[PDB]
């Protein structure tokens, strides 16, 4: 086979699509192999540009296909290069910007952790034909993290593993394996701005909405009620144009529907308060006393969902 | 004729355009036939990858256009393969990206059921000189649904028919007919969050819209209506930005003209009992029992309109 | 001259830009005209696939460029082909998709007629040089009404003219006038979700901004008429951000204009009703009756306004 | 030098972008020169079409690159003419769209009077090698101004003008001066739409908050006065939603300012009128009779802000 | 070594995007350097335009391959010029536009001082083979401040330094450090709409929520905070829509947290000064006299956040 030797630099990891389940990953790409010995002009050895690379590929030099296995269409890629050393080895180099897909759950969305993968392949070369010495990823750009959306985490975890498929098997006899290069790197989400723009202010709503048992007339708490579930649709509304369109619930949603359910449930318990009365001599005032205790069984069932 | 079997891989399915009716597709193409013996270096097979492939065009090896009816526009092409083994036959392998078109009933719109086609046919090649044997799609990507906006149902359908154009008589005498390669992949979406933040709030508002006839006053009724009414308007606001513009209406927008109606005919009802009064000595208590009435109606109507 | 026969087929017409007067067609375009006889390889007429008609042209083969005149930019081509028959005639096929630009009146807007035109010109060559024999449109993609945005009526209309370019004098004595071809689609949008969802939700809140003359008090008119007014505010701003962006009003823009004056004169009205009195002990009885002539004067307007 | 004749046709202006100070222009643009003799095949001149122009290029046939100074980016060209005369003169021919960059100011929005410019200059050659003669702008497209937003009024002015570069004095003894053509398309805004959707409510909306001064009691004032707040709030993201993103006030804007100074400055004075009593036996009605000075006021600070 | 020297052009600095930490830069590079003395036709110098380099480059002219270290993705080039001296020296002209990317601190939004930054670096020659001589960066387009997003404020800042890699010791023995051009243009944002549309009517709104204790009825003062806080929220949601999306908040978001605990610390005080009664017969006054520190507490607040 054919050894190559992969060195991935990380710029920037930036545009995480939710719904796509995609993000842009852009940085180098860097492959070193070895052939057989060439005389590059003088001891020096031969650097090929862009756009002179096909002119050395139509001359005859071998250079494989590494596709990236998730990036969705093509890499936009940049300049690249090939270097061709006179003892025999050969480094292509070459800049990349593409949308990578993964499975990216986001569930319990303010405090996710999920982790950016990049999958690298042979597009047609096999384990027999072309094998992954070892790969270094330099995600070296660290900075600051008060300024940064995604908090990444620890090192890159970096693996080369052997992909059997099935149906290659139709056309050929034993070599069907291909070697893939797997990169792991796990992010944590900024979870400030939502915790401190969105949790708080859901908190203080529904502590409004819990305030209105103090009230002393059924008509009073009636509209009280009804103004309240206004402000509710109007905070819904305000937070499904900032948050992502993920395709199921997260902490904000079952905190919206907490708050749905808590004025409707005051409604229910209002109304049935004021006609309890047998003749309308009675007064709603044994059931009303709720006042403390509508918060803590909405603080027992916020402690169910959460946990 | 030339026999071509054709191989599919199904990467993602995502983008589902409702307006557009359109979808990308993103995977690979692998198509197979025979032609004559040609003799490769060696023993081993011939690999021509990218940008190679047009030199061997241009001097004289016989490959066909494999277009995608359905698409829209140009497919993003990635990588792609032509690897001519020494007995003859020829594997063509590419990776493609593009918008595909299909019908997509988006009627009943949480509970979708639609398909997903995939269409392909020799761009010049008709019956008498490309036959296309079998097509065996390789749709194994499948994983956890709960995560997944989309779920991929069964197994891909896969059929192969001829096309017959009848403009084409006119230049050819007996030979106008195509082949075509049909694939079918049904798939169901997840209704589990516009269940739970769409259809279930549509409830509690149009019972706290129910809830105005057990007020005391016309006049607290009819500001109570009114309040209401802005309360649809504004949730109507809020379902309009996140629903897709599909131009025609799902069940979310009946129920939504639903609760229009209910608070419409509860302003006619409590205006028309408050003026039932011969000289304004009477009181509106015999129609104002409709406070059990109206939420069977609308029941009713709900049966009605989802059946 | 040399006689070009064109057949252009309508694959799907989508992407109605309101603002830009834009839309996108794709479909594919064929063109057929005689040359020279030439020697074809065998008696079988000789098909030359993409990629490699520029390299018949560059040998000297003549083909001319067939613009779109209302396509904004470059249109999108996919697979594009060229058939040489021995007899001598030669036979062009490519597929376009682009954005076309036309008139496109969006006034009466629910219940538009507007045409899809498509203009074919030669860019090069002139009536003495380049003639269009016939055009036969194949828009046989003719399906259900109703899912279809826009509803594409009866056949679609070609004609070939003769234009003449006043500048092309200065440089040719002669010879400046260029053969045309015109292709008109005329299509009628679908009306029902806007009749349902906007039109009539208008009728049910301007009746209820008519039902505050049925109050008993001064105070509760106002007040009511101000909330009254924050819901058509609230129902503006939810037409907006669906309905087009096109420069001048609709139907549903005067109708919120009319409820915005219906507002406006019920609090004038209503003000100068309390203010009528001499010294206080008068009642604002008498005009106060105008709870049926505001809408019958509203009824009035519309009925104007509509013819 | 070279004289070059240079007639560009408008097809349309469109796509203003208001925060970027960008647009797009779309049309032909036609250079005439002459240069030594030639013999084309046969007597009629010789045309060559797209994708034949670089083998003339590169066989020996100058030709100036004519870029675009105020283009953002590059035009997507679409098809381009070489048409070769035998006597010598060389006419080419190219279409053209591109984000074209001004000035583009903005204030006073509604009643806009911006022109559409189109700097041309040769990219390479200086006054000395390279002059251009005369311009000739056909922007003959004019149509009815009742559909169009942008109104194009008179003529578009075109001017020769000759550039001096400081820096290129470094390099060059006395030829660092450049050849500039530039076109003034002179447009104003279609004000309809604007009027009478938005200037329109605006004032009806400042009317009603003028009438709060009619109540008879602190409370409902201090109440209304809120909702009226509320209502401006509503129109104010109303507007914001339609209105472009300038980064400065149009008129619009200072009026819905103006808007939330007249609200606050009914409540400062409904509670000041409260409170100005003595013991609470005084009646708020000396000071309350500003409900014929307020609009009066207002109508000043109106006529100060447009003068 | 080379030396090369570097003349950059700004044309316009724009879009920028706050979440991607990017921004768009348009203009010119020009590069020169001196190699070996060629006799081009003629005393003139001979000029290459674009598409006709990669002839000269195929055929043997030296010329590096200068990237934008912090781009993302592939500048949008424009023209390209390379004109060569017979004396020896070369001078490449081209245009691009592209995406950069920077650190940008966007707290403290309205009044930001954030500088744009682009990094030039050649792509292959180190230290010892591609030197940076001078670089003169002429940002001369500098116009009227009050129609301008971003202030230009000050001349760009120009330096050269040289960048070791650590990997590249590892297949070079002493030469793996390379040369940088750094240019940083510092800039101003546009404080006038955002402090005159925002900042305003958030301190008239926060004195309308301190407006409630004022009133009379502990009803009363309850649905006027409940409608208060409607209005912080609708004005939090159109302030969402505007400006920018950037992962932490700013000082109007810090201003509208303040605003919702306002409300509700005055919900709290009224709810507690209505039940300091000890059996009903107390008046809620005493600590109802909180109208005059409420506010001073709320400008301490404010004078402790801003610092
Ligand atoms: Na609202
Ligand atoms: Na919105
Ligand atoms: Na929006
Ligand atoms: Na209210």
């Amino acid at each position: 086979p054919v050894d190559v030797s992969v060195s991935i630099f990380i710029n920037k990891i930036y545009g995480v699509n939710t719904l796509e389940q995609t993000y842009k990953v852009d940085g180098y790409i860097v492959a070193q192999w070895t052939g057989k010995p060439r005389k590059t002009p003088g001891d020096k050895p031969l650097i090929v540009e862009n756009t002179q690379i096909e002119r050395w590929i139509n001359n005859g030099l071998w250079v494989p296909a590494l596709e990236f296995i998730n990036v969705v269409g093509s890499p936009d890629t940049g300049n690249k290069r090939l270097m061709l050393f006179p003892d025999g080895r050969v480094i292509y180099n070459a800049r990349f910007l593409g949308s990578f897909s993964n499975d990216m759950d986001f569930r319990l969305f303010p405090f996710d952790r999920q982790q950016f993968v990049l999958e690298l392949e042979p597009f047609s070369y096999n384990n027999q034909q072309l094998r992954f010495s070892d790969i270094q990823v330099y995600t070296e750009n660290i900075d600051n993290e008060e300024i940064d959306e995604w908090w990444i985490r620890g090192k890159a975890s970096t693996h080369i593993s052997d992909i059997r498929y099935d149906h290659l098997s139709s056309v050929q006899p034993n070599q069907n394996e291909f070697s893939r290069i797997t990169v792991r790197i796990d992010a944590v989400r900024n979870p400030s701005y939502y915790l401190w723009s969105f949790i708080l202010p859901l908190g203080l709503i529904i502590a409004a909405s819990w305030s209105v048992f103090w009230l002393e007339s059924f008509s009073e708490r009636l509209q009280t009620s009804f103004t309240l579930m206004l402000t509710v649709v109007a905070y819904a509304f305000y937070t499904s144009n900032i948050l992502p369109r993920l395709p199921y619930t997260t902490v904000i949603d079952q905190m919206i529907i907490a708050g749905y359910g808590s004025i409707f449930a005051a409604i229910l318990l209002i109304i049935f308060a004021h006609h309890r009365q047998a003749n309308g001599v009675e007064d709603d005032l044994l059931i009303q006393r709720c006042r403390l205790a509508f918060p803590l069984g909405f603080l027992a069932i916020g402690c169910v969902l959460v946990i």
